[PDB]
């Protein structure tokens, strides 16, 4: 049947385009007024009252149509995120004799633009009205040629995330919610008078971070590329050729797995402040964080429903000021009841057959290589499983962090911090390493990271290290994933219902 | 000489680096206030009063040093786009033991913090005065390790744009212009209530433009997939769904040589308009950008220098309203004096003979496949040549216009144009084409030009064309080049000097 509404629908389609005496695909179509005005504009009338001489024109998606007797219809139109009813009685048609072919052509789906006057109609059995048109001319706009479903199914939704905007409502939401966390942090730094700017995503080197690249081929120049896994070495380029502020809001791409935290491509916020270090980004970071979930939420206080198999399960992320911080390798120590090495020795393999040991006294898979940093990295995960409100976590070792400033007293560890929420990773943060000497050497201590085994670490990039000859000032970085950030402020327990066309496994 | 100054001064900061007493690169400097704001502040001083009183503290890169005797120093700093002079007597030093040792370190090129209060010097043959910092401390931020030129060559400046912005501050200001074109229309559509969207970066089927794409793959999957070379599909798809204003400013990437007004990546603004046709696109279109060139040019007319070889050429660009209007094929009719088909008929193979007889006797060379869409594209480029002044052209035939709707008059033609200014494209726009019976038509077309050689054809994206079967409302879409805007309101006769860091020809 659905079948044989599509197939009937085409036919008589096609033959009002070759007839037009509808003309199913009219050019324009002028709305006086649109959907929400329109419900504001008359929202003071009173129940049963009308106001025949103001005209207006709307138009809209139908979602209703109900019809008793033959002199009196009603539809309800879908439109910028309302609905809105249309009343057409006969006596309020214009020309008559065109009132029952004019609306046996409509469907429920079909656009249509429709003209008429405001009155609020006064129902005998449910009271409270409704603002509606009291219609004169109605006219389709774009015939629906499918049947539409009375269709909960996820991964249907992504394919076809059209279908999913006119069925639910609750998806254009989450949407508009993530456009508006993208406009308050470009106020936010605008205002702070930063720069935005755009770097290449077709690299030769894909650095600023730990991910396997994209790679692509460009024919004119007979050369292969690689697509950006992060904007962070153009941009402290950017800061060494005097442009102190800057930012850059735009998709990264990284070849790995698609789970409930990670799309192959993503959006990431990354400002560079010269000047300031870590303490003045952790300040930046909570105040813009808190603010905007206040400014957007209407509370400083989030509850989220991470588990879909369990939408009772509810955590509230309190977002209040002041955050906190904790030091990573100090709380790594109380969390397994051992004291670490040094720091400075923290690259050791002795410190690495430390590490395994309370992988595997603990039950803690590590996938390989089991290097120093990776093995480490599963350990803070302890960590992380227990940050549901906006966390600090800081003073990452200098063999996870290549291209951040090494500590002004904690002798092996880094001025760098990470925020979690709801355990997992919000953004990342550390004070820029400008030492072109101690770069090198972290460049060279990445090189035999990946000599044993660790295809995704950071090698050395020669002209951004030409920049940090020539003087990279002191300036602290910063980056975090937009993506991860409207799932929260939308409650939404995967990134992809964030996403509008999200990666298909096809 | 500049390598044995990079190895002279290598040696001295490296050992700074273990000694420590002038710590070469330090963490932390508290600036008082930025350079700009500082020369605002105290520009009303008359020439040799100073404030003893009035401490500050600010920090640039050392672009001029120059010492007269022992006791007397000067220096200029750059910082944020503005000059400020140092004056270090040594009466005004604390702790004078220091001064001299402090000094020597410095050498040009690099940043510094420095300390002291605010006067205007009294040169004895210049006048006119200078705001200047009357140094008490001065201490070294970042060491510039190689020799600064004392540098007009292009292409070196791509491959290391942080020394062009050193040297030039020439450079600095385009690309803060570029980024007030992007925020311009930005506020545009923001207040007429625009949403803000992404749409995927790398598709299995790139469409929405003719151009060749880029192809990448995606390990996990195991999927080759092409990297986007317009939004255009997607966006449509929004409105489908209900988002009836839709707008996005991001990357495109064509695989396509580079030249003047082309980069295989490039940024470009679309936006899609329910209920809307090419006319209020056209006037959305003179309003933004003619506004938008005021604005942030002081005038409605820009002067233009496209010719490297003769800086001299000068332009007069006049975005005053109206633009000129003109249409495609009855101006072709007066260029070539000739009547043409009548439109229904210009995909004909006798169509195909007519073309290329123009072509030859004009001595027009067409590069292969010479299909009907291609040899037009080619003598359209004849109208384009002289249109100096923002100037529309309307009315391409459906031919080359798979996603344009049929004209509602002209029969052969579609509802389109496109915005050409000093001979170049910068805006594509047309009627949405929101019928699925004829898009079919179009795909079917473009299928039979890539039969005859066209690569770059429109072939048919299925999911799309199920999106226009639950119907697309009458819209309207526009979209522009973000690269080719800068270039006009920068001054600039290349796309690779608005571009932080064009594409490189290795
Ligand atoms: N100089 C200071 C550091 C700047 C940030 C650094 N260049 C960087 O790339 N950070 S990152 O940790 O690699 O990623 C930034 C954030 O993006 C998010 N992210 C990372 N990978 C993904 C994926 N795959 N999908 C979605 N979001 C992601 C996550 O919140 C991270 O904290
Ligand atoms: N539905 C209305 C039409 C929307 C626009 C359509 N999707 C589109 O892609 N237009 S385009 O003509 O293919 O490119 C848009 C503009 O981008 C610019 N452009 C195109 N190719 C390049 C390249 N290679 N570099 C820089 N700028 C470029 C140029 O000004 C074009 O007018």
């Amino acid at each position: 049947d659905p079948s044989q509404y599509f197939e009937t629908r085409s036919r008589q389609i096609q033959e009002l385009r070759k007839t037009h005496e509808p003309n199913p695909y009219p050019h324009k179509f002028h709305v006086s007024i649109s959907n929400p005005e329109f419900l504001a504009k008359y929202a003071h009338l009173k129940k049963g009252e009308t106001l025949p001489e103001e005209k207006v024109s709307i138009a809209g998606r139908i979602h209703a149509k109900r019809e008793s007797g033959s002199k009196l219809k009603f539809y309800v139109l879908h439109g910028d995120g309302v609905e809105v009813q249309l009343m057409s009685q006969l006596q309020d048609y214009c020309d008559p004799d065109s009132y029952e072919k004019d609306h046996d052509l409509l469907k429920r789906g079909d656009i249509v633009g429709v003209e008429g006057y405001v009155g609020r109609t006064q129902p005998k059995k449910g009271g409270e009205g409704e603002v509606s048109v009291f219609v004169s001319r109605v006219q389709l706009l774009t015939p629906c040629l499918h049947m539409l479903p009375a269709f909960k199914d996820q991964e249907t939704r992504y394919r076809k995330r059209y279908l999913d905007l006119i069925m639910n409502k609750d998806a254009r939401n989450r949407f508009i919610t993530r456009s508006e966390i993208i406009r308050y942090i470009r106020r936010f730094l605008d205002q702070r008078k930063f720069i935005e700017v755009e770097t290449p995503m077709m690299n030769v080197i894909a650095g600023g971070a730990t991910a396997k690249p994209f790679i692509t081929h460009h024919n004119d120049l007979d050369m292969d590329m690689y697509m950006r896994i992060a904007p962070e070495l153009f941009l402290k380029q950017l800061v060494v050729g005097g442009l102190d502020r800057v930012y850059e809001i735009g998709r990264q791409f990284r070849n790995e797995g698609i789970d409930m935290t990670h799309n192959p491509e993503f959006t990431t916020c990354e400002f560079y402040q010269a000047y300031a270090d870590v303490y003045d980004l952790m300040d930046m970071t909570e105040l813009m964080f808190s603010e905007m979930v206040k400014e957007i939420t209407g509370s400083y206080i989030i509850k989220y429903h991470p588990d879909p198999a369990d939408p009772a399960k509810e955590l509230e992320l309190n977002f209040s000021r002041p955050w906190k911080r904790i030091n990573m390798i100090e709380e790594l120590e109380k969390v397994f009841n051992v004291k670490f090495p040094s720091g400075d020795q923290l690259h050791t393999a002795e410190t690495g057959e430390f590490l395994k040991k309370i992988l595997v006294d603990n039950k803690l898979e590590c996938p390989p290589p089991l290097t120093n940093a990776r093995m480490l990295d599963k350990l803070v995960g302890e960590l992380e499983d227990t940050c549901i409100n906006p966390t600090f976590i800081f003073g990452h070792p200098q063999m996870m962090s290549p291209l951040a400033k090494y500590s002004r007293d904690q002798p092996g560890l880094c001025e760098r911090f990470e925020v979690f929420v709801a355990t997992k990773e919000i953004c990342n943060a550390y004070t820029e390493l400008n030492d072109p000497f101690d770069q090198r050497a972290r460049f060279e201590e990445q090189a035999r990271q990946k000599d044993q085994g660790d295809d995704e670490a950071q090698l050395v990039d020669e002209t951004f290290c030409n920049a940090l000859e020539y003087g990279l000032p002191p300036t602290g970085g910063w980056g975090c994933g937009i993506d991860r950030l409207a799932m929260f402020l939308t409650d939404s327990n995967t990134i992809r219902e964030v996403l509008l066309f999200p990666t298909l496994k096809p």
